[PDB]
């Protein structure tokens, strides 16, 4: 049944990138109160299937298309307020609207975008959120302002237990080719062209940005996961304009820059595009196969590109003025030809500390992968794929295999103390004591496991204090060292829950 | 499930007669708020099967007994606000709720008990309550004040029909001889007597009082429409005191007047009554039976009688100075030896008019069956058990026959004009004219059918406004008629719904 | 869920006469129903379903009984004159005698059936001239007459052709 609902506001003038506003999923239910408000009151924990609606007048003369995010873990909230970027909006679930098909439906499976069940009371991670946003705008301004009705419907139910399923378990070996919700931001065509070519970088790997803020992403982590790829590129093309707008598009491949000469463009496998619906277009390169992330100086015109040539059109009746605007979606590599993983099944880099400015230093960790700070030395993170998975779900959980590797700073005859991992269950204050290890500094090695996880199952991707295993890294001849590593290499089974992503 | 609740406070001193409270049916649900009262809001109407469930610590030591009492129809809450006499808290359906049994359960069919469905947003006759008040006090007081929490557990589904099915159907030729809801007031034995006589009188179509205020009541009302009764009185006892305290009666019939030997005492069929119970006692009578009202300088004493004689006890420990209280609750006449029906299938007389000031006289009549007033005119209302039937439910339904009749004040000869009765449809202002119907005055009577009712089914015995068929009488030479006789007849099927009770 | 019909199949008010002037009063029929005017006297029409489907229909026919009831306006003792009912089949000028009938004042009531038709089978809501029944009221003295109240009750079969409308 209906089980909560809010508004949105559209302004008569709708333009790209304006922000609509933001319903929060909890509030919807609570404020409506509600039949299904008063089930969950009951139950404590819910574990919903949604069906959202948004109701919404059909219109094929406006050009409008929207886009709802899914945001569970408050993510771009900050981000879009303002004006929202698609490189934000895309970057989390999300579906397109489009104007011309009217009242809009999806089926959200809580359990799996999400992840943890939700609290009757309060929040218990971060509030979850549904972001409502214009991705192409209005050809011309309609009449007046105007609403749109956002219904959530659900039959509630008692949630069994706190987690999910996970939407994903790291492992480096796999990238299937399969992707979902891999949304490229719009591309636009003027109609003051009798031809026109747009690029779409095939360098999927590459971490998107909006001015000088990186918008980590599961898709181009996965993509990271990999050297290269090659095969066919199967997708779907929108074409986001009023019925009266129209254009023929030449769909191609191509490698390193683009030839000027017409007819070799034809002697190529392309594909032609009248209208929405599917495409598959083979990448083209030299090595059949285009790099995963570009090295230095690289551009991502140099590798592999999916090419849109307007080779008729668009075209409008006087006095049009809008550009007609083209919303790719990439829905899998079919028939894939894969370089080897990028990362094998191995340890790989967490944190170095180094340039110790006190004998005494003590580095807590006790149950989180996160990034370390210090006054006292300086902190170097690593960066890869793993990390950048814990940065783009909402709760994650799983054991890490830790190695410590250490040089001296002093000569090694003169050299005394220890690198001392205490671990306990618990806090430093009242904890009790696990398999802490006196590593004698002589050693320049040792080993350790860590508990990435808490009494509830999983962790988020901030502070919070939940009652589990807790370790610290205790230096007591700091100035000794000249480097420490620290590496990790997961556990099988390290579970990621619900799909975001991380703007920094 | 549990759909409303409330609390009742309970004073440490709870003595007889106490009044604890109303709690309002349509607030308990929707205070609460409530998975049930939200499927109500879409329902709109609903007819539920209520469970009230009355939480209590059970206790043997106090004696204390409280009725809870379902008055649907707002009847009796004026009246018992400052006092609740027993009268007035067992006209209406009741339940005795017994302190050493705890926890109290019923089930309320509000179809039958009250008549007519719930509407969500407002109350449509009157707003239902229960009624809390103390039958039989406490032996000495408590050790403090406590509250009890009532509590409704339904199943709200959509009603199909505005009103339930009739509680009666009006037949003068029928009363079985079987009771709902009839309790005696409680009667007291003092313990500083070693014996001692209680008389509760048979001549059930007596109506109660309450100082100078009459309790018309649906029990005594359907023995009144019998002449007299003989046969066994079926029953049940109930003795209201601390397990410390006990009593042994003998109960038995006598008629006009007690025997003064012990002996003879005795010899009468009678039973021995040592603890809550059924009994069965022969109605003793020289003519088999008792009489169903009381003429004239009568009383009830000089017929036949149900006596409780006290023959061992009451005994309590010392020092202990409560009454011991009996309630008796008679369920039937078994083996019933009745007389005539008190009426036939005929009419009866509904109200003169006489004493006539002004010649131009119009008397609104509706679709009302109810009481006249009058400034320019007396009226002179019957008095019959089909009037009682009206005033003891809530809502009621049907067609009756009339019959007028009337005589001249003037000379025969100089007569004129006519008795009018004008039928519309609607109101005097907009209505629709139906059968009219115009008596030259010479015709001396006339006939005509009345609908009682209106277009939602059924009507409340008070002023209300509802689209009907609409009757008026009209005297053009009023002040030539000595008296304007309405007699009626109800056709088979006149209905009553909600049995309660009428204070005037 | 209906409600109870609003009528029931009983007589309802046609017309009451009233306040009349003159002693001599004569109200045509005819063969129709519909509303009545009067310089002489007061005429009050009843609306009802009835009277409504009539004027919401081109054609109409059927057979309607009639109840006349009325009071007096001068003393019983001193009453004279009759209610007459003349019913013809063609017109007043030419017609042939039907069972007209003659009800004393003093009876206060009469009653008689009333064809609303004619030999084409069915009547306009109009006036018009058809050959068929015709009939009339007629008062001796109107002015010993407080009111002459007129009831109808169609026999069953009461036809309704074309329905249409009727602004006023």
């Amino acid at each position: 049944g209906l089980a909560g609902r809010g508004v949105i506001y559209i302004p008569k003038d709708c333009q790209a990138n304006r922000y609509l506003g933001t319903l929060n999923i909890r509030d919807m239910i609570s404020d409506f109160k509600g039949v299904q408000y008063e089930k969950w009151i009951t139950a404590g924990l819910v574990m919903p299937t949604f069906k959202i609606v948004i109701r919404l007048p059909a219109n094929a003369f406006t050009g409008l298309t929207w886009v709802m995010s899914f945001d569970a873990y408050n993510r771009i909230t900050s981000r879009i307020t303002a004006s929202a970027d698609p490189v934000y909006t895309l970057s989390v679930p999300h579906w397109l609207i489009h104007h011309k098909l009217g009242t809009f439906s999806c089926e959200i499976d809580y359990g799996e975008l999400c992840g943890h069940a939700m609290w009757f009371k309060s929040t218990t991670f971060e509030s979850p959120r549904l972001h409502f946003t214009c991705l192409t705008g209005n050809n011309k301004e309609l009449a007046a302002d105007w609403q749109a009705v956002v219904e959530l419907y659900a039959e509630l139910e008692e949630a069994t237990s706190f987690l999910g399923k996970p939407t994903l378990v790291f492992d480096p070996g796999v990238f299937n080719g399969k992707f979902q919700f891999l949304t490229c931001p719009p591309i636009f065509f003027d109609l003051t062209a009798v031809t026109a070519l747009r690029s779409a970088g095939l360098t999927l790997g590459q971490v998107p940005m909006v001015g000088t803020t990186k918008v980590y992403n599961l898709n181009s982590t996965l993509v990271s996961c990999v050297l290269g790829m090659g095969g066919t590129v199967r997708g779907r093309v929108h074409i986001c304009a009023p019925i009266f707008y129209s254009i023929v598009l030449w769909v191609v491949s191509e490698w390193n820059g683009t030839t000027m000469d017409w007819n070799e463009l034809f002697k190529y496998p392309g594909v032609y595009v009248e209208e929405d619906g599917s495409f598959e277009v083979k990448i083209r390169s030299p090595y059949h196969r285009t790099p995963a992330r570009l090295l230095a100086g690289q551009s991502q015109r140099d590798m592999s590109s999916l090419n849109f040539y307007a080779i008729a059109g668009p075209i409008a009746p006087s006095g049009e003025t809008a550009q007609l605007p083209i919303v790719v979606q990439i829905d899998e590599i079919v028939r894939p030809d894969l370089s080897l993983p990028s990362f094998e099944d191995d340890y790989f880099v967490w944190v170095d500390f180094s340039e110790f400015t006190l004998d005494k230093e003590e580095i807590e960790i006790g149950s989180r992968f996160f990034d370390f700070t210090s006054n006292t030395c300086r902190v170097s993170m690593g960066e890869n794929p793993f990390a950048a998975m814990i940065a783009c779900h909402g709760l994650h959980s799983g054991v890490l295999d830790l190695k410590l590797q250490w040089s001296l700073n002093t000569e090694f005859g003169k050299s005394s103390g220890s690198v001392t991992i205490t671990k306990l269950v618990g806090d430093k204050a009242m904890g009790l004591d696990g398999p802490s290890h006196v590593f004698a500094i002589q050693k320049l090695e040792g080993t350790t496991e860590l508990l990435v996880g808490n009494f509830a199952g999983a962790n988020p991707n901030t502070r919070f204090s939940l009652y589990s295993r807790w370790m610290a890294i205790k230096l007591d001849q700091a100035k000794s060292i000249k480097v420490l590593r620290v590496l990790c290499k997961p556990r099988p089974g390290f579970s990621f829950y619900g799909r975001t992503s991380f703007p920094v």
